């Protein structure tokens, strides 16, 4: 959807992406009411390749509709700057507003988080829309604390293409992905159990210092994260679950939903803790 410009006001300059600014600002069509957007632009000095590969993430995101994915609401490309806009998303990334926040939010509050992401993930694979780069930073949350997937783009990781996407995000992958570059929606389960250890850990690193291949050398090794400070066992084991080696024994996101959703309806056994 072309945005006539004259919509936009952009407000404020809220964050940084990998071609440009992220700012605040108000859409205001005719025939609707006023909203809030984020608002991505791309500036000069950039090759068409690039403002193809930025407008990608639009096409993709236009494809969708769910309530825990990014809506978008239309692009700018008759002018400049180009502009992609979305919903805003008060509370900006996960793991920054989790760090901010650290120890300030509930196991069931968490665990609420965690279903949104999961949710929002089941209808991703339901579109045969693999993520690859599922991580807590790539995961935006609104003032009512509802979490949604960001970050869309299907350009091959540096690593698949010529000898001579960005990098693959080796913390986050699933060893087989890592290794033979297949990722599935199985390898954004693995991704997923690591998700959750950000999000039960108020956002810390994981595998606090160790180098990528100390991480994949460890998985090969059968070294899985422990279970953060607090975290209830049944939690842990959901992530053990997704960090099997067998990618076809890992849950599937109906099965992920399924198993938050029975926690919140039993929030008792959330109490177990190692
Ligand atoms: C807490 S805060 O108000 O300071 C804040 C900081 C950064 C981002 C957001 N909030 C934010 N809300 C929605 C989207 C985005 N970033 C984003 C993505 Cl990830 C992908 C595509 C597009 C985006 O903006 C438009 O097109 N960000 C809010
Ligand atoms: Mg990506
Ligand atoms: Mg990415
Ligand atoms: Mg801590």
């Amino acid at each position: 959807k072309e945005i006539d410009v004259s919509y936009v006001k952009i407000e404020e300059v809220i964050g940084a992406g990998e071609f440009g600014e992220v700012c605040r600002g108000r859409l205001k069509a005719p025939g609707k009411k006023e909203s809030c957007v984020a608002i991505k632009t791309l500036k000069g000095g950039y090759t068409e390749r690039q403002r193809r590969e930025f407008l990608s993430e639009a096409s993709i995101m236009g494809q969708f509709e769910h309530p825990n994915i990014i809506r978008l609401e239309g692009v700018v490309t008759n002018s400049m700057p180009v502009m992609i806009l979305t919903e805003f998303m008060e509370n900006g990334a996960l793991d920054s507003f989790l760090r901010l926040n650290d120890g300030q939010f509930t196991v069931i509050q968490l665990v609420g988080m965690l279903r949104g992401i999961a949710s929002g993930m089941r209808y991703l694979a339901e579109m045969s829309y693999v993520h690859r780069d599922l991580a807590a930073r790539n995961i935006l949350v609104n003032s009512n604390l509802v979490c949604k997937v960001s970050d869309f783009g299907l350009s091959r990781f540096l690593e698949e293409n010529s000898s001579d996407g960005g990098k693959i995000p080796i913390r986050w992958t699933a060893p087989e992905a890592i290794a033979f570059r297949k990722f599935t929606s199985a390898s954004d389960a693995w991704s997923y159990g690591i998700v959750m250890w950000e999000v039960m850990s108020f956002g810390e690193r994981p595998y606090w210092d160790m180098s990528n291949q100390d991480v994949i050398n460890a998985i090969e090794q059968d070294y899985r994260l422990p279970p953060p400070p607090d975290c209830p066992t049944s939690l842990h084991q959901l992530m053990l679950d997704c960090w099997q080696k067998d990618r076809n024994a890992r849950p599937r996101f109906p099965q992920v939903v399924s198993a938050l959703d029975k926690m919140i309806r039993n929030p008792a056994s959330l109490k177990i803790v190692a």
